[PDB]
Formats: C-alpha cells, structure tokens, sequence
C-alpha cells in the first residue's frame, strides 16, 4: 500500500532497470515497486536529475544518477531511466495536510497538477528533493540536435554535451561533470573524443562521432572553458 505517499507515479516504464514500476514519493524517500523488486531509495541517494527528449519524438526521457546504487539482488544501479510518451499527461492532487502543505512546502510544490506526466514528476522532484532537474542547454549539433550519435568502449550511444557535463545514454549511463575533466582530445570521416578526468581518475573516450560535427562539438566545448586540444 502507498496510502501515507505524497504522490505516486503509477505504472512507469523504466528502461534501466528494465521494467514497470509504481514511483511512491515521501518526503525523504522514494520507494519503487516493482513486480519482482521493490527499493526504498534515499532523497539523499539522487544527485542529479535529467530529463531530456529521445530522438523519437515520441518519448521523453528522465534520469536520476544514483549514490550509493540501487540494489536488486546482486546487480548494482548507478542510474535509473524512465520514459515517457512524450503527451500523456497526470492529473494528481499532493496527500498533504492543509497546514503541513503551508508550513513547509508552499513555495516548492502545488496542491494540483494537471500536465504532461514527466513535468509533475520533475517539479514534484525539485520541490521535494530539492534538486536541479537539468535539461538539454546551449548546445545544438550541426542538423539542431542536442546530442551526437557515437560509442564509448564496443556501446552504441547518443552524447549530450550539456552545459555543464557531458552526458551519455543508454548502456551504460556516463556523467561527467566539466569540473571533472583536465582536458579534451580530439583524434580522428569520424573522430574520437577523448575526456581525461582530474586526479588522475583516467580517461572516457567517446568514439566514432560524425566528422561534420566536429567544428561546433570543439566551439561548444571552448565556449565552456575546457581545454580542447586536436
Ligand atoms: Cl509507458
Ligand atoms: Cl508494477
Ligand atoms: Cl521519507
Ligand atoms: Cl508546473
């Protein structure tokens, strides 16, 4: 039963890990219930969420990077993507007391929403978590897109730079704040770009990307302050 949660997103489709899952948000937790798993994850657990459109435009996309990683059996978790058909839309009301909702959550939450599933989701989570959900930023690849098609090790993927990280999805799942890269690589009608991490953490290199998207995947990257060097 979820009758004492704030809210809860029922039915979720989740990519990773694969499978559909009731999302029941506390105020210092969230559980996901699952049909073979269910996790009692820590506000605390999430830092960071992003939510981003596929190149569908059919499905939207929601990642929270999880630390320490969620469990189920013996498997490990560092991020879970949800997906969303881009219109169905939520209409919910917050289970809070009156003056529990003035006292503490007046200015980071509404009673009522009515909109697209992942947009409550995202504002429900800020007001709650208070975290930033990021989106896509300034960038936009050669044909207006917000990411490049390559791969990282033998995984076929998409790169967002983002305007503060870059970011990688599907399988696996990579974040790398630009406050943790030392220098970017550029080695070539493809490139490979390699980001060297600080402390010597070592290096993630994103291969086999479009050479005609080069040119703005360096300005971008140089705009942001980095160390770009080809
Ligand atoms: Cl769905
Ligand atoms: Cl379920
Ligand atoms: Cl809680
Ligand atoms: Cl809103």
């Amino acid at each position: 039963v979820a009758g004492d949660a704030i809210v809860s997103f029922q039915d979720v489709f989740f990519t990773t890990p694969r499978g559909r899952y009731d999302i029941d948000i506390y105020k210092n937790s969230i559980r996901l219930r699952g049909k073979t798993y269910e996790y009692k994850l820590q506000h605390r657990q999430i830092q960071r969420i992003v939510s981003l459109p596929k190149a569908d435009d059919i499905h939207h996309m929601m990642v929270m990077a999880i630390e320490p990683p969620l469990r189920q059996g013996q498997t490990t978790y560092p991020f879970l993507v949800l997906q969303f058909q881009k219109d169905e839309e939520t209409e919910v009301q917050l289970n809070l007391e009156d003056e529990d909702y003035e006292e503490n959550y007046k200015d980071k939450l509404k009673k009522q929403y009515d909109a697209k599933t992942h947009i409550v989701l995202s504002h429900v989570l800020k007001g709650l978590t208070d975290r930033r959900v990021i989106v896509p930023g300034e960038y936009k690849s050669k044909y207006d897109q917000c990411a490049v098609s390559c791969s990282f090790k033998a995984n076929e993927g998409y790169l967002y730079p983002l305007d503060n990280a870059f970011f990688f999805l599907t399988k696996p799942t990579l974040y790398i704040p630009f406050s943790d890269v030392s220098m970017v690589n550029i080695s070539r009608r493809t490139f490979d770009l390699e980001v060297v991490l600080r402390s010597n953490r070592g290096s993630t290199t994103f291969a086999n990307i479009s050479k005609e998207e080069q040119q703005l995947l360096e300005q971008f990257l140089k705009s942001k302050n980095l160390r770009v060097k080809n």
